[PDB]
DNA sequence: ACTCTGCCTCAAGACGGT
DNA sequence: TCTTGAGGCAGAGT
DNA sequence: ACCGTCC
């Protein structure tokens, strides 16, 4: 995302953050980042260091989490649409390689401590070596379709497509922890949305217009600010962080002017910088067309869900049947059936 | 006194009885 | 084949 | 709400 954007907004633009009870969101539509949910489920949903699976050796944690979390959201009257990632931008390749180094300095580290006998360490590095594959995304898509829950394939970054679904009024906000969703123009971002029987953090909304108001900036200047803070698509200036970049943009209003108004002896510019291409990518991303698909929450298919979850993935039939009943009853309570005119 | 580097470390769920 | 976030601290730079 | 368990 963006380096320490949430803290900056908290300290400088406190009015941009608003908190509301889960019970106030009945009847609202949200766009969820699915890949992040899958990472969460694959990391957390495990027992004894091993992930939930069937006899064929196939992971099922992502299905556990997707199923139950989705049902809970529906029970609270929240209608979600999962947005899946697409082709990553080439500007991100750099970052996409550095996150690979974090894996390189992990798999090799899972060989000396896996032979030493330290359980908890092995569990840690194993958790750090989790990667979401296409089989995960496809089994999740299948499950959602069997549940009647709509999903959309983004052409590139799912965060930008979410931002476009909000910009177009198709949903109210994007449920993601990806803060650069605000740089793609998402008028509202929602954090901490799980709706659990033992809830923890409060649901918080970041409103873009309030951010721009408190900072006294427009979308272009804000994108430049986020480029200076630390994006995933280009480099940041060495030695310039939040406090300095805020004043620099509040005073000079652009990166071009900043470069044309600084002493290179103190703050040098990165070699072969791509700040204009990142500015462009953020202001005008590759995004699906929201007017194409109209979102529908349809009746779940109970029989196929039993054959898939219980027959193939070996979930308990009682829990699944009761869950489907809960889902159909909540959808009954929150959605109006089709009216032909 | 601020502020940023540049490292280091860490983290990511839910159910059905009690 | 593709997700992210948050601190703490020594030390130099402002 | 805690805690063994989910697959
Ligand atoms: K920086
Ligand atoms: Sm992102
Ligand atoms: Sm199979
Ligand atoms: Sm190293
Ligand atoms: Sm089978
Ligand atoms: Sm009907």
């Amino acid at each position: 995302g963006i380096q320490g954007l949430a803290k900056l907004i908290a300290d400088v633009a406190p009015s941009a953050i608003r908190e509301n009870d889960i019970k106030s969101y009945f009847g609202r539509k949200v766009a969820i980042d699915a890949s992040m949910s899958i990472y969460q489920f694959l990391i957390a949903v495990r027992q004894g260091g091993d992930v939930l699976q069937n006899e064929e050796g196939e992971t099922t944690s992502h299905l556990m989490g997707m199923f139950y979390r989705t049902i809970r959201m529906m029970e609270n009257g929240i209608k979600p649409v999962y947005v899946f990632n697409g082709k990553p931008p080439q500007l991100k390749s750099g970052e996409l390689a550095k996150r690979s180094e974090r894996r390189a300095e992990a798999e090799k580290q899972l060989q000396q401590a896996q032979a030493a006998g330290a359980e908890q360490e092995v569990e840690k590095f194993t958790k750090r070596l989790v990667k979401v594959t296409k089989q995960h995304n496809d089994e999740c898509k299948h499950l959602l379709s069997l549940m009647g829950i709509p999903y959309l394939d983004a052409p590139s970054e799912a965060e930008a497509s979410c931002a476009a679904l909000v910009k177009a009024g198709k949903v109210y906000a994007a449920a993601t922890e990806d803060m650069d969703c605000l740089t793609f123009g998402s008028p509202v971002l929602m954090r901490h949305l799980t709706a659990s029987e033992a809830k923890k953090l409060p649901i918080q909304e970041f409103h873009l217009s309030r951010i721009l108001q408190e900072l006294g900036l427009n979308q272009e200047q804000f994108v430049d600010l986020c480029i200076l803070l630390g994006s995933d698509y280009c480099e940041s200036i060495r030695g310039i962080g939040p406090k300095r970049a805020v004043d620099l943009i509040q005073k000079h209003k652009s990166i071009e002017e900043i470069v044309r108004r600084l002493d290179p002896n103190k703050y040098p510019v990165p070699e072969n910088w791509l700040h204009k291409e990142a500015h462009q990518l953020f202001l005008e991303p590759e995004v699906l067309d929201p007017e194409s698909v109209e979102l529908k929450w349809s009746e779940p298919n109970e029989e196929e869900l039993i054959k898939f979850m219980c027959g193939e993935k070996q979930f308990s039939e009682e829990r699944i049947r009761s869950g489907v009943k809960r889902l159909s009853k909540s959808r009954q309570g929150s959605t109006l059936e089709v009216l032909f005119q």
